[PDB]
DNA sequence: ATCACATATTGGAG
DNA sequence: CTCCAATATGTGATATAATATA
């Protein structure tokens, strides 16, 4: 009836977890599946974060590749300057024309307003 | 209308 | 007469919103 959603959140744990193990088929990567959430304002409306992340992943799965690559760079934990993290985020998401285009298509298919 | 951190007060033993 | 550990209590920092016009 309804397919499973890949990413889900725990409210009491205040943490959003993406099932990398189910996507890449490796049980060890299960240890990297959880993502930590700290700031309180972002901790509010975390359901919106999870829902829209599920939407983007269901439309296209390239974001899963990108997320696992960024998490790998995080797991390295050697000389990870803020500039290097900025460059990684820029190359994988900011410079990714495909991700921008799929988000733009999702927005443009549901527009019901004429300001 | 919480929440992470600081503090005086109780519990306990040595 | 110190030192330990922990409890309940205090204090700062943050968070709330969805009818547009010099």
């Amino acid at each position: 009836d309804i397919l499973e959603n890949y990413v889900s959140f725990d409210e009491q744990a205040r943490d959003i977890n993406i099932a990398f193990d189910k996507l890449f088929g490796r049980d060890d990567i299960s240890h990297m599946n959880n993502f930590s959430i700290n700031k309180r304002s972002y901790y509010n409306c975390l359901d919106q974060i999870s829902d829209d992340l599920n939407l983007v992943l269901n439309k296209y799965n390239d974001l899963a590749y990108s997320l696992l690559e960024i998490r790998y760079n995080m797991a390295t934990k050697e000389n990870y300057t803020h500039m290097e993290f900025y460059s990684d985020i820029e190359r994988l998401f900011i410079k990714n024309e495909k991700l921008l285009n799929v988000i733009s298509d999702i927005v443009e298919e549901e527009y019901d307003l004429d300001l």
